[PDB]
């Protein structure tokens, strides 16, 4: 019966591997029956710190025979009746919660598993890549399973996880010229070693009752991209010819609407500034300027540009995702929705991985680079999504977010590194999500897409991301 293959990172470091532990456990045929058995299980529970419910759940699995050694917890000197120790092989996740939603976990074969596919004593991936690659990993009951080598960098994954400190959010870090997913993080998270090997009903219910939903893979979930998306709206207006980078628009006040038919709806901006050109609008995050430019180009020119990005497309990646959408219908049927889509609100739904893909045009002279997770996959591109002029105009303007002392990302300024960035926010029916995009413009070796949910309570993406940016400038360079 075959050994399960490993999932390893881009340097060969373990993400899902096998490890032997000395386990304390029980033998059903020696545990007794009736109240006697209940006593022996309570004795075990008291002495080794595991819940009676967990012991019973493990005892009642289908593979368990009368003579089975049933491992309960990692190992003593005074074994209660029915208890024993034994070395057993366990599936093991070295990064633990930091890569839990990506890598997933294994579990014991169910009847329903048997019904659709397998020994009752083997394991099967339940979620994540353990499930997605289960056929290649599991081998043949012989033929040991294959090793799958990912683009993930363990050190980046761990640093990208660590910045969240239980805040809900996600971080996707790519090599934007090749598409490698260096890190895919979702927060909050859960312990996959316990999910695969031993978790109490209390602990599992703590995860399921957590309103911040640690089992969700936020990097594969669709969101409004927020006002970071003005980068794409600006590139589209540049290429359409309606947005002239040096044109100085007069904009007064903190809110604007085209006319009274908008009623109580207004595009808003945070700081008073006038006149406004493309560069100051990007560095000021001026939604009004982009609302006006979106109405100026009009729906046809705006959609013509948006349609070159990957909206509607299923991706070849082994992470399940809904294709990105511009809006619910083929037409906006609303000037307000048109404008709001111009600064990343409305009915846009784009997952963090899709977002990082769309923003790759700014480091590839307007070519979009598809994401890849398996290291030896061939790089794939979509040519001329925006012009090179538009890509480089926007990327240069975004250096001001980091290098201008009034830029929102000046906290990360490094005189020896060229980093472009764009913060953003999305307002959801209210709560706000906060975003940070950064682009390595010294060597175009990394791009980061970071989001913090409910930033009214949890603070901004820029507030927590500087250690990750510092790590990348030193490591990926
Ligand atoms: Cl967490
Ligand atoms: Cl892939
Ligand atoms: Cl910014």
């Amino acid at each position: 019966n075959a050994k399960r293959g490993e999932i390893v990172d881009r340097n060969g470091s373990g993400l899902a591997i096998n490890k032997v532990f000395d386990e304390v456990g029980v033998v059903p045929g020696k545990l007794g029956s009736g109240a006697e058995k209940t006593a022996n299980i309570k004795a075990f529970s008291d002495k080794f710190g595991v819940s009676v419910d967990e012991i019973n759940q493990k005892l009642s699995q289908g593979w368990v025979q009368a003579d089975s050694f049933v491992p309960i917890t990692v190992a003593v000197t005074e074994l209660p009746t029915g208890a024993a120790t034994k070395d057993t092989e366990s599936r093991y996740y070295p990064l633990g919660e930091a890569a839990a939603q990506l890598i997933g976990y294994t579990g014991t074969i169910t009847a329903e598993d048997i019904e659709k596919n397998l020994s009752s004593t083997g394991v099967i991936g339940k979620t994540g890549l353990e499930r997605a690659f289960d056929k290649e990993l599991r081998g043949q009951d012989k033929k040991d399973g294959q090793t799958i080598k990912l683009t993930i960098d363990s050190g980046v994954q761990q640093q990208a996880f660590a910045i969240f400190d239980k805040r809900p959010g996600s971080a996707v870090i790519t090599d934007p010229q090749k598409g490698d997913l260096l890190a895919t993080v979702s927060s909050p998270s859960y312990d996959p070693n316990k999910m695969a090997n031993g978790i109490s009903q209390k602990e599992y219910d703590a995860y399921n009752n957590n309103k911040d939903l640690p089992f969700t893979a936020r990097f594969a979930t669709g969101y409004a991209p927020g006002s970071t998306f003005k980068t794409i709206t600006g590139a589209i207006g540049l290429d359409a010819g309606t947005l002239k980078p040096d044109e100085e628009l007069e904009i007064n006040g903190l809110k604007w609407q085209k006319d009274k038919s908008w009623g109580g709806y207004f595009a808003t901006r945070v700081k008073e500034a006038s006149p406004v050109n493309l560069r100051t609008a990007l560095v000021n995050s001026d939604n009004i300027y982009f609302a006006q430019q979106t109405l100026r180009m009009g729906e046809d020119k705006f959609r013509a540009g948006l349609n070159k990005f990957i909206f509607g497309e299923e991706l070849d990646l082994p992470i399940a995702m809904t294709p990105a959408q511009i809006s619910n219908e083929d037409k906006f049927n609303s000037e307000i929705l048109l404008a709001d889509t111009g600064y990343g609100q409305g009915q846009l739904l784009i997952s963090p991985i899709q977002q990082a893909t769309m923003y790759s045009v700014f480091q590839n002279n307007g070519t979009l680079v598809y994401p890849k997770l398996v290291l030896d996959k061939e790089t794939k591109k979509k040519d001329n999504v925006i012009s090179a002029n538009a890509a480089n105009t926007i990327a240069t303007d975004l250096l001001g977010s980091v290098e201008d002392p009034s830029g929102y990302v000046y906290n990360m300024y490094n005189p020896n590194f060229s980093l472009a960035a764009k913060t953003g926010t999305a307002e959801i029916k209210g709560k706000e999500n906060s975003f940070l995009l950064t682009l390595d413009r010294s060597n175009n070796k990394f791009l980061t897409m970071i989001m913090v949910e409910n930033s009214g309570e949890n603070g901004s993406a820029t507030d927590i991301s500087k250690p990750l940016i510092d790590y990348l400038e030193a490591t990926i360079k």
